[PDB]
């Protein structure tokens, strides 16, 4: 019923007012492990816990360095739109991640030779726009949600939109640049639209648009989901870096499916650090800090979590739902260490000499490596 | 039941899973005032969304810079103490404030001319501690409950207790310092307690030490509902600062009390931040950063609330209890400048000149300040 | 008629493309006397050179860090009311310092304990406005162009104005605030006015609104051209600061007015730096860096000027016409270490030691302090 | 005659002393477009607002982050040489690029395997010198003027030269570095010497230094303008980057020409910050910083400019003479991305749907890009 | 002999090559109490380890933030001046004090007032010069040796001497500053002295400069030896802050004498950082840094150290000859609490139950407090 935080013989009730509510979401930080020690930094953030922009065509709220300031080189956006709405053309210095979620959408992109690109994502996919490339959004007839990552952490939206560029240039200027009038512009918005609803478009094949400098050399959507996963017994990982969705140059992602009374196994990340959505089902994690410091975080849908570079760490699922959430990390390649296998490539005795354990231990570990584990 | 972020012909329904709980504690921000524009950074952080640290006595939880950035000169605690139960003797860099919620707590605190106070604080109740002037605290019968305030926004606990020093000093060295022998002390605790049990008190006026150096100058506690509050028609002030607390010098603070259809007015503060805690009731409150940029917030009990300097806001009651929250400044003194008081004091004419109004208007405006008003 | 930059057997012709007209206006800059020497950063910026902001009603521009990078504490805006027009009620963090250059306005302002000052402001009047404090300019029938200081260098505009204030707050919320309908404010401004035109106002003893809180304690302007100035052989310095002028507590001010063939002596300060704007005349100052670092700048109307603490300098007129121009310090007083009353003042055969000089050098040291001097 | 800053109903005249000089070059800044708004940075210096530093044999002077801010990545030098004379041996942290405007120079250049370069550069030529390889420069008989990029915008000079090593090294030291006695090197310079006078050298193939390391991989000295330009109808682009100019891996640059009547279209920077140098003409550009963010700003002959990351621009020729001026950029290419290329290369109907616009105007678009257009 | 870094069955003896000389001045570091801990910042240096810098007249070693980066807001120059040397009349931008450790010297000091003040300084005075107030130092017969504090850290000397202006000023302007012709100073020195050579003064009070002015409100010299100390078994304390020695308002200092087999009793400061000069003799001091972490130090004469704010520290002698050192604090006043006389002023039973000790215990507690204790 009425959670409070006590440990055996540690802890006490509550004696002031208190939101009981966000007490039950977080029974591992109201009730922390005995093993949790030191302080360290806030790994958590709720996107509820955000403004939502709401414009005619849809929604829009972002996590930023300003809500979770561990995350420097890291921001997200969870981005709503209604069928047919459209996402402004425009474009950032920030490249630009995504993961359909819900529905689909058409996006374009043209990049610095003039070649375009125009595709439909559905959920599951990815697409990744490189930093300063000019592209758009559209849902189609479900309408879409979709989870964008830009890499820099002190990224608000502070972003190019094609309308306002126009907005605030003298119009003797556009005239000039395309070979028109002033009166054949006299139209144009005197303000930036951002999200706008619009009439739904026609099939992608007849919005191609050819060119005569040629196709683009590389794609900049990725079917995530129609890739063999790497599967273990308590879950499913797909990985997208830049070794097989080639333009994503700076982000590297995992989608980890874990199944209930599973486990993302220990592990850390030798190359940077570790960015997380949670799109469905409750979990907890430890994060080792080192020099004995650690701290136990839980999550839920629509939560935004972290873990600095090298940091080591488990993903628990603790509900009846699978546990689905996103591993994002700002580099061009995907890399873990696992606990399990780590000390199973070493000498026996060596690793015994360390545990203070003995052979019943070492012959459980594996050599093939096992993101996502099951209990017993 | 269930909210969307839908505002006339703007937003959409919700599509991915989501934190229903957290969209019902936040309606001003799942649908904002259509007058919120702008990037805005977090001005609220939850008490229960922070690991709570469990100790045999009670348990402390921290919001940091590392939870809430904006807020860089200021930090709290969420302190409680089981009956007797005591927070061991220790000092800081950072200067203490606090206010007692729940229970009643005895403080001793020694100055740095050898002069010794040893207070019992009850419900209502603020103490101050200076810059590294060591004290302590002790609950008595009912425990305790209370919050903190730290002038630097930096603060961990990182605190100096005093069984850490004397545990990393070596033996030889505490000997020679009080003329004893290793012996002697042999059962020095080889770790820091922090907060442990310990068995009540007896009567204040015995525990009352006496020394060569004599009383301190002014007391480092202070009777705050005892004091006359400022009363206007939807609610009660209660300010403590350097000028009436005296040892105050870098924490100012006011109570504030609002009933049900109430609000503390629409105003700003011209010396210094504002750091906010919510003690019971629901509120919204909107920031005005100026250059047209306000974001609204929702807050309810355990959260902390933040508004940056010179900002303009106002805090309103939006449920059926009481409204009670406290003002906290890093300045000497409380300090205000009400929106209205402020028009009431210009020419009539000029002030109508400004908001496109009549003599209507000009008419209600009042020369008196009435921190908290009420409906109609 | 074309300058060249060559000294002697030194420098060359230019070259290239360049602009004969900035090479007539800094022809110390061209031609830097032999004995500059180092890097120096630059102490030179002109109100010319920035982005005029035209509004109904007059024009303002700023010179800021973000121009002049060396100028970290102090920003400056040039102002222009046309007559009846109004500068917005508002309100900054940063406090504010004002000269009147040309014509008169009335100034408004309402302190934290809702007491009123109204006055009007004519050329060589002073006002400061303390941080956070609510105030107004209008200027009357000459119309009014000031120079305005603020005590920050990252200062933009960046300022809190009534109507965008009350533009981003839900009209729910300021007619609760004020006791009226929804209806009866339906007409407030949906946008800010910043500066607009408006009817010149009546006498100032009509406009004086009394309240129940009192006069203010120390007046917010200050008559800087009727206090008896520092009179010496080639000029004039009105000194107006703290001890002075009281409420203004971080900023400290000299008008000074150098006669043709005259020049504001060597000298240094020992508190702060100081900033410079330059109302008329043309002038060079060498700005000696320690360490056997010297640059020399020119400095004629429209321009800021800047001596970073403790530097050594002097203001020297080198034209036909008076040079006027304002040393303004981020300090509670004025103060300077003149090089000949330092010399006056100790032992003659010291300084001879020195300065490798004989008593006919040490016979013309004054020990009285002449700011301003005149040649022979 | 006099411009005064007014714009319609909007403005005032000046009525205080001013630079009307200064106002004339100035005259979309005296007078703004309407479509300006809101707080840009700075992003014009002129060199003729710096100190000039005067050797014999010629002056150099510097634009630098002391004096342009906004420029942390990129500061200049002016360098001017007469016949004979040379810049002294020396070398930066920093890497050097070149423009030769005025004249020609013989250039030595000796890398990290002891291979040395040697080769004359005339008008129009560009050098790049990496990081830290040992440099100098020597003036032909007609002298020479050009223009110095490093890759730092912290620099200063600050440079290490030959002679004021070995002045700071002990001759003991020298003499064993070398092989000889201390008097054998009794005649060392005691003092730097960076620029100083010498007879002009003989043919170049006279002072080819042979040496067993062999010739070095790419030379160090490009041919600008003998490049086939990319010709559109009102001007030129010249660019060398690394891709064709291969040692020049930090420096990406553009030479543009502009004919009167035309302008360098709107366009962006996806890769990287610009920085600019006006050679000859006058121009204006508007600098589109999104979030309605914009700033105009006037250039002529000897004027750096700058165009942050992304940042729209254009930029515009307002004078009778072409406009020819620098496009520099800290990286290893040149990238541009057109807004009319960008708009050609998507689907008619979307781009209306943006714009507010008919077929009228989709029909002009062009899907080559041109850098430089023509008017009507 | 040779020590080594063994303590019972921890460490290992050297076995690369090494500096035994260092290894015997550092024991407790070679060989750290087993209460040592953790990670903490240097917090020695020794003057031994710097540049001196040699001129005719004497010498000039520092010790800065670029030394002992811990020592941000405080640095240190070991000077020594010649019988009849001056130290050139200058003047910097930090407040400056001293120490008079062997000799004499002459001082002069002129304000902003143009009030001069000329002293002799003996072993054991101390002077305090104001910030940016001219000065100059000139040893007597004996010659001189001090110790200075200037309240920065990054202070190199980088500071201004009046004939390093004089030679980086126009003669021009000299010569019109002065009212005399260039000739009549053609002799100026055209660089620097800094410190030199010179003939002894005479008697004080014929070098007594008198002016129109006055007396200096407060001396800058102060007599410390010749105050009665705070004496107590184990040595004596001497303290100069601005409550006694007015005009010293940026800097609190101590000397404190420790007799063999004494100590500086276990204490903190609540005020601010500690900086230590160590005059003669050898001492140890561990600082608790709190969360269980310290570290043991070594110094003798010659040795900086430092002690962060509100750490807790001793200071204890381990050698035969009396323990001398400067305990140096960038604030008013001094301010220590002291450990015995904190535990001595609570109730006895409270101290009991932190400490784990019975009455045995806390019947040795003092409630005066001893600064300087000795052993059994
Ligand atoms: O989708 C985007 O690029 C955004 O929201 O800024
Ligand atoms: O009470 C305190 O001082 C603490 O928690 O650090
Ligand atoms: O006058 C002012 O305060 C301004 O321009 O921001
Ligand atoms: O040419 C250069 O390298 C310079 O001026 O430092
Ligand atoms: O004595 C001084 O002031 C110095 O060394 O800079
Ligand atoms: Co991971
Ligand atoms: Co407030
Ligand atoms: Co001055
Ligand atoms: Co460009
Ligand atoms: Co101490
Ligand atoms: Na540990
Ligand atoms: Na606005
Ligand atoms: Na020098
Ligand atoms: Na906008
Ligand atoms: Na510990």
């Amino acid at each position: 019923d009425i959670p409070q935080p006590i440990r055996g013989d540690k802890g006490a009730t509550v004696k002031i007012p208190r939101n009981i509510e966000r007490d039950r979401q977080n029974p591992d930080m109201l009730v922390p492990p005995e093993t949790d020690h030191g302080t360290v930094s806030n790994m958590k953030f709720s996107f509820s816990d955000t403004h939502n922009r709401l414009e005619k065509g849809g929604y829009a709220r972002e996590v930023t360095v300003r809500e979770l300031p561990i995350s420097e080189n890291l921001a997200s956006v969870n981005m709503r739109l209604k069928p047919g709405a459209i996402r402004e053309l425009h474009w950032h210095k920030e490249a630009e991640w995504a993961y359909m979620i819900y529905g689909s959408a058409r996006v374009t992109i043209v990049d610095e030779k003039g070649r375009s690109f125009i595709d439909d994502v559905g959920e599951g996919d990815l697409w990744y726009f490189p930093s300063g490339l000019p592209h758009s959004i559209q849902a189609l007839e479900e309408g879409a949600e979709f989870l964008l990552v830009f890499d820099d952490g002190s990224f608000s939206n502070s972003t190019f939109q094609l309308t306002d560029w126009l907005a605030h240039t003298p119009k003797e200027v556009i005239a000039a640049n395309f070979g028109v009038t002033k009166e054949e512009i006299s139209n144009l918005p005197g303000k930036e639209k951002y999200i706008f609803e619009n009439q739904l478009p026609g099939s992608l094949k007849d919005d191609i648009v050819e060119g005569p400098n040629g196709e683009v050399p590389y794609p900049f959507t990725y079917r995530l989901l129609e890739q063999e996963p790497i599967e273990s017994e308590g879950g499913k990982v797909y990985i997208a870096d830049s070794t097989n969705f080639k333009v994503s140059k700076t982000i590297a992602s995992a989608l980890v499916t874990v199944e209930p009374g599973a486990m993302r196994e220990l592990h850390w990340h030798p190359n940077t650090h570790e960015w997380q959505y949670y799109i469905s089902g409750k979990a907890r994690m430890t994060v080792f800090a080192s020099d004995g410091h650690a701290r136990t975080f839980n999550y839920q849908a629509g939560d935004v979590g972290y873990v600095p570079f090298a940091m080591g760490h488990y993903v628990e699922n603790i509900g009846d739902e699978p546990l689905v959430f996103l591993e994002i990390f700002k580099d061009d390649h995907y890399a873990d260490v696992s606990l399990n296998q780590w000390l199973a490539m070493l000498p026996e005795t060596f690793v015994q000499a360390h545990l203070d354990l003995g052979k019943d231990f070492t012959d459980v570990l594996s050599k093939e490596k096992h993101p996502v584990v099951k209990k017993k």
